[PDB]
């Protein structure tokens, strides 16, 4: 598989900001990794019936995320990824899927969650999962729609925190 898009956004398709951002990543198939969503039938539903014209749109776990990536039949197809959260990125980056820029559109905010800039709240947890994707070399790049300025995430978090 081709990675050419890798993007969190917690609403995962949802409508023509989506739609902008499959036409950028150019891909075949949009998969959405998560073990949760998989098993909301509603939801998936909701997604598969959002794909866009001419893209198949897959709900799966991360552990059939990984299966499927290092499945030689799928060796040239190209693929726009949707996350919830930075872990499972990490999860997925550590199982040998070599996503070399990630892009961090939406993370939503609830209690618990300290807001960071418009369309991105974290708790620390969320912040260790960048620190170590940024260690293993993912570039982090932080933009809601493709024409917005990317904003390195840890940096923008380092303007007003330690480490």
């Amino acid at each position: 598989m081709q990675i050419t898009l890798a993007r969190i956004d917690d609403r995962l398709i949802h409508g023509q900001v989506t739609t902008v951002w499959s036409k950028v990543a150019n891909a075949q198939r949009i998969i959405i990794c998560n073990d949760d969503v998989f098993n909301d039938e509603v939801r998936r539903t909701l997604l598969r019936q959002a794909a866009p014209p001419g893209m198949k749109v897959n709900v799966v776990s991360l552990e059939k995320a990984v299966a499927v990536y290092h499945n030689p039949q799928y060796q040239d197809e190209t693929v726009f990824y949707l996350f919830t959260n930075p872990h499972d990125v990490l999860t997925m980056v550590r199982q040998g899927v070599q996503i070399a820029t990630l892009n961090i559109g939406g993370m939503a905010w609830r209690p618990g969650k300290k807001q960071l800039t418009k369309a991105v709240s974290l708790d620390p947890q969320d912040i260790q999962a960048f620190r170590e994707l940024d260690k293993l070399g993912v570039k982090l790049d932080l933009r809601v729609v493709a024409s917005d300025p990317s904003v390195n995430i840890l940096d923008k978090i380092n303007e007003t925190a330690f480490c």
